[PDB]
């Protein structure tokens, strides 16, 4: 009986083995753009993925992941509001089983149909492991996913798809470029916050995006049809992979824009 998205052992009842899923900086939240106070000596963002090399895709039951080679500095995050270089190890989404929903993060009670997740970890701490259990161990930066146009540099991670339908699976997945992935500006929202799954650890600089990438219904629809069992087992579509906003408690979110 372990944790997942389901009636019985959804994000409401991961306090039991998690209790700091109540602790004082969890995420996701709901960012009030008008109670974000923009931060003037925020420095703009330093997305260097040039170098990336991404080598595997694996649906580990929770999300797919794609997976990077950080055995050196090759795709790093710097700036903004982060001290050091953080190295990109992953990226996965959280999606609906609707258009209307999907995102962790939401705008003024805004909810996107997914939410992209680059997560990079701090590399004074040496190796991932050891940075997330450092307050400022990961920055992760969030991008909102809306339905209306295809993202073409979106494509190759939607069609490799049918090769890891169910939890376990891992394919192949060199060369695959994150930068067409971005949208075109890099104005952002930061706040100090956690994991979003357990182990919900309060290790998380947050970086997300304001202006969402577009999407067509046809690859989000992809998205669904993966399932969160492995083979052999009941189907059980991997939809609403989404933790819900948590309070902000004492915690103010800045923005790097006017
Ligand atoms: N939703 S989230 O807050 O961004 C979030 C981000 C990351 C995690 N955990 C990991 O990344 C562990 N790990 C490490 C290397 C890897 O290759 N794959 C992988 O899974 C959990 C939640
Ligand atoms: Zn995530």
């Amino acid at each position: 009986h372990h944790w997942g998205y389901g009636k019985h052992n959804g994000p409401e009842h991961w306090h039991k083995d998690f209790p700091i899923a109540k602790g004082e900086r969890q995420s996701p939240v709901d960012i009030d753009t008008h109670t974000a106070k923009y931060d003037p000596s925020l420095k703009p963002l330093s997305v260097s993925y040039d170098q990336a090399t991404s080598l595997r895709i694996l649906n580990n039951g929770h999300a797919f992941n794609v997976e990077f080679d950080d055995s050196q500095d090759k795709a790093v995050l710097k700036g903004g509001p982060l001290d050091g270089t953080y190295r990109l190890i992953q990226f996965h989404f959280h999606w609906g089983s609707l258009d209307g929903q999907g995102s962790e993060h939401t705008v003024d009670k805004k909810k996107y149909a997914a939410e992209l997740h680059l997560v990079h970890w701090n590399t004074k701490y040496g190796d991932f492991g050891k940075a997330v259990q450092q307050p400022d161990g990961l920055a992760v930066l969030g991008i909102f996913l809306k339905v209306g146009s295809a993202k073409p540099g979106l494509q190759k991670v939607v069609d490799v798809l049918d090769s890891i339908k169910t939890k376990g699976k891992s394919a192949d997945f060199t060369n695959f470029d994150p930068r067409g992935l971005l949208p075109e500006s890099l104005d952002y929202w930061t706040y100090p916050g956690s994991l979003t799954t357990p182990p919900l650890l309060e290790c998380v600089t947050w970086i997300v995006l304001k202006e969402p990438i577009s999407v067509s219904s046809e690859q989000v629809l992809k998205f669904r049809k993966l399932n969160f069992n492995g083979e052999g087992e009941p189907e059980e579509l991997m939809v609403d992979n989404w933790r819900p906003a948590q309070p902000l408690k004492n915690r103010q979110i800045k923005a790097s824009f006017k």
